[PDB]
């Protein structure tokens, strides 16, 4: 159930003049693009809060990885979700290796024990796996889970706005693409397969999330699939990513992110289209980083 807002005074939505012209903000199926100048905060902040809406947030720093979480969690405190309550779930191979960060009231940080993969691709697609049946207390401590990379860092807000029951974020390098240029998984024989002639977005695999029920449905299909593909001897194009496409293109997320919310500014600098650049890339040399 949920109660009455208060009174707010803030300024009159108009019908004949629109909050962006130059960018898609809502998509065929009638979910919203979030970008800057749509979404009221305010609004929103209360309407989730009235719910005392709780958000998960896992993140996997395996071997080297373990190095972006200071910059990554010491961000996300000046920036994710301020005001509402937050877990951390930090997925590691060291538990030492977390670092002690400090945390505002009504935050909390759980490190999760998991195992090391030789191959980065193999780690970075366990995630689907290790998220769903695996851990089985998002149901019991949250009403929503977000599920990002650990090599960025949050630079500006990145809020309630984005919960919804299934969302997916446009990938960077690809927002301007039509569909045939793609990277699709583009080979008939693996589960991740679309054809040139379908597809909406290409949505990177940094950054997705729902309610945890959502949730659970997307990392089970997913992982489910690369199992199938791995007893059929293929292995993805882009591993986690290209099925969490195929996912995205069958089940259509409810709310879609801008590349606001997944942004590199040493490879696509700061175009005129982004108001803000909110959660970005950490420099990395992937060699060296991924390898002993
Ligand atoms: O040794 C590793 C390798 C990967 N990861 C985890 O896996 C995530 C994804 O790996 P990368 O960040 O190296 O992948 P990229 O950002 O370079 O490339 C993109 O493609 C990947 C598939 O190749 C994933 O889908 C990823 O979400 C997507 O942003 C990392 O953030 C990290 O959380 C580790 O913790 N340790
Ligand atoms: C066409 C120009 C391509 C521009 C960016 C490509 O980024 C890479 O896209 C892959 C799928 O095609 C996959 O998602 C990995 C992705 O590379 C990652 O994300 C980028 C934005 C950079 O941060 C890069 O270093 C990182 O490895
Ligand atoms: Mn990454």
């Amino acid at each position: 159930f949920m109660v009455s807002l208060p009174r707010m005074v803030y300024p009159q939505p108009k019908v004949l003049t629109p909050c962006r012209k130059d960018v898609l903000v809502v998509t065929p199926w009638l979910a919203p693009i979030v970008w800057e100048g749509t979404f009221n905060i305010d609004i929103l902040n209360e309407q989730f809060r009235l719910q005392n809406t709780t958000i998960g947030l896992t993140v996997f720093a395996i071997k080297k990885y373990v190095a972006f979480l200071k910059l990554f969690l010491e961000t996300a405190e000046k920036h994710f979700m301020v005001g509402h309550r937050v877990h951390y779930y930090v997925f590691t191979d060291q538990p030492a290796a977390v670092p002690r960060v400090t945390l505002g009231t009504g935050r909390q940080l759980s490190v999760l024990e998991v195992r090391a993969y030789k191959r980065w691709q193999d780690v970075s697609m366990r995630r689907m796996e290790m998220i769903s049946f695996c851990e089985r207390r998002f149901l019991s401590e949250v009403d929503y889970l977000v599920c990002v990379d650990v090599d960025m860092e949050f630079r500006d807000h990145v809020g309630v706005e984005i919960l919804t029951p299934l969302f997916g974020t446009l990938h960077p390098g690809f927002y301007g693409s039509s569909r045939e240029a793609f990277t699709y998984e583009r080979r008939p024989q693996s589960q991740a397969y679309i054809p040139k002639d379908e597809g909406d977005f290409y949505y990177m695999g940094a950054f997705f999330g729902g309610s945890v029920q959502e949730v659970q449905r997307l990392t089970r299909a997913c992982h489910q699939a690369m199992m199938v593909d791995q007893a059929n001897g293929i292995e993805a194009v882009w591993h986690d990513e290209s099925h969490l496409n195929k996912y995205l293109l069958r089940h259509k997320p409810t709310k879609v992110l801008s590349p606001e919310y997944l942004w590199d500014q040493q490879l696509l600098g700061w175009p005129a289209v982004l108001r803000k650049l909110r959660f970005t890339a950490v420099p990395k040399n992937h060699q060296a980083v991924r390898n002993p």
